[PDB]
C-alpha cells in the first residue's frame, strides 16, 4: 500500500483513509463511546434481516439503503442516527453499504479494552431490497421466540449467548426514554463478563419511570436490564451457557470474533469477497477483573444453571 500501511491484500488499502475519518469523526478519536455501540448494534440489525423463508438481503446494507422504511420499524428504534453519522461516510466513499456498516463495528469493537478483533470481509454488492418488518428480535419477546429468530438466521442457542457479549458495551436510549445512555452493565466502556454477572443479579428497582416495554428490573441505580437478557440468563436452554462468560474473557473474546465473522456474510458467499482482517487494529488489555458489584455477595446473585453452581 502507500503512506504509512500495507497489508496482505491490495484491494484492502481503500480502508485505511475510512478507518482514519471513521476514528477522527465517527469515534471521537478512538474511543468506546455511544456511536462505537451503535455501530456494533448496526451489524446485527443489518445481517438480521434475513430469513431463508420470510426474505430479506441480510448484510447488505439495506439498513441505511433504505433507512426511510427499516429505521421506522418498531424493533430498529434509534438507529436512525448512527445511519445518518455513517451516511456521509458511505457517500465519500467507494465501498459498499454492507461492507462500511461491517466496517465500523469491527474498528469500533478494537477501541474498547478487553476487546477482541473480528475478521472483516470486502466485496458485498448494493442492497436490492429493503428487509421485511418483523425480522428483529425485540427485547420483550420469549426465548423460544428469541431463538427461533436467530435459528432461523442459522444461530445455535449457544451462538446467541456468545453474540450477546456486545451488550458488554452498550446502553439503551428508547427502552426507558428518560433515561437515555444508561449503559447494561456497569463497565459500557470496557468489553468485560460484567454484563454476563450483573444479569443474574436479583431485580430490585427502575432506574427510571416504572416498567415499560421490554424493561425488566435492575440490580443497580443507572443501569437498566433488558427483559430478554433476563430470561436469557435464567432459560435451561442458555443459562448454563450465560453463567460459563462470568469465567472467561478469553472465551468471551473468543467466541465474540467467531460468530460475529459468521454474522457479517449472512446472505454473502465467500469467494466473491476478499479478507481484510489486517487492517482491524488490536485492542487495549483488559481493565480489571471480574467482580460482583460493591454491597453485593454471592447469595445476591440468582443460579440458574443446575449443573455448575455460579463460579466465585
Ligand atoms: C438476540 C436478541 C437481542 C435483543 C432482544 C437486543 C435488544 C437490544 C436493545 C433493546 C437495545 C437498546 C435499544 C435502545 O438503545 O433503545 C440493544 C442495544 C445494543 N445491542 Fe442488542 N439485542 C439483541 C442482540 C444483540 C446482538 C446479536 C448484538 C451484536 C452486536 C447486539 C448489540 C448491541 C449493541 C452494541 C447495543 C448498544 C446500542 C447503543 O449503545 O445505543 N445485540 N439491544
Ligand atoms: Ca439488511
Ligand atoms: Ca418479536
Ligand atoms: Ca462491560
Ligand atoms: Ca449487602
Amino acid at each position: 500500500c502507500d503512506d504509512g500501511r500495507t497489508t496482505a491484500n491490495a484491494a484492502c488499502c481503500i480502508l485505511f483513509p475510512i478507518l482514519d475519518d471513521i476514528q477522527e469523526n465517527l469515534f471521537d478519536g478512538a474511543q468506546c463511546g455511544e456511536e462505537v455501540h451503535e455501530s456494533l448494534r448496526l451489524t446485527f440489525h443489518d445481517c438480521i434481516g434475513f430469513s431463508p423463508t420470510l426474505g430479506g438481503g441480510g448484510c447488505d446494507g439495506s439498513i441505511i439503503a433504505f433507512s426511510d422504511i427499516e429505521t421506522n420499524f418498531p424493533a430498529n428504534a434509534g438507529i436512525d442516527e448512527i445511519v445518518e453519522a455513517q451516511k456521509p461516510f458511505v457517500a465519500k466513499h467507494n465501498i459498499s453499504a454492507g461492507d462500511f456498516i461491517q466496517f465500523a463495528g469491527a474498528v469500533g469493537v478494537s477501541n474498547c479494552p478487553g476487546g477482541v478483533r473480528i475478521p472483516f470481509f470486502l466485496g458485498r454488492p448494493d442492497a436490492v431490497k429493503a428487509s421485511p418488518d418483523h425480522l428483529v428480535p425485540e427485547p420483550f419477546d420469549s426465548v423460544t421466540s428469541i431463538l427461533a429468530r436467530m435459528g432461523d438466521a442459522g444461530f445455535s442457542p449457544v451462538e446467541v449467548v456468545w453474540l450477546l457479549a456486545s451488550h458488554s458495551i452498550a446502553a439503551a436510549d428508547k427502552v426507558d426514554p428518560s433515561i437515555p445512555g444508561t449503559p447494561f452493565d456497569s463497565t459500557p466502556g470496557v468489553f468485560d463478563s460484567q454484563f454476563f454477572i450483573e444479569t443474574l443479579l436479583k431485580g430490585r428497582l427502575f432506574p427510571g419511570t416504572a416498567d415499560n416495554k421490554g424493561e425488566a428490573q435492575s440490580p443497580l441505580q443507572g443501569e437498566i436490564r433488558l427483559q430478554s437478557d433476563e430470561l436469557l440468563a435464567r432459560d435451561p436452554r442458555t443459562a448454563c451457557e450465560w453463567q460459563s462468560m462470568v469465567n472467561n474473557q478469553p472465551k468471551i473474546q473468543n467466541r465474540f470474533a467467531a460468530t460475529m465473522s459468521k454474522m457479517a456474510l449472512l446472505g454473502q458467499d465467500k469467494t466473491k469477497l476478499i479478507d481484510c482482517s489486517d487492517v482491524i487494529p488490536t485492542p487495549p488489555a483488559l481493565v480489571g477483573a471480574a467482580h460482583l458489584p460493591a454491597g453485593f455477595s454471592l447469595k445476591d446473585v440468582e443460579q440458574a444453571c443446575r449443573k455448575t453452581p455460579f463460579p466465585r
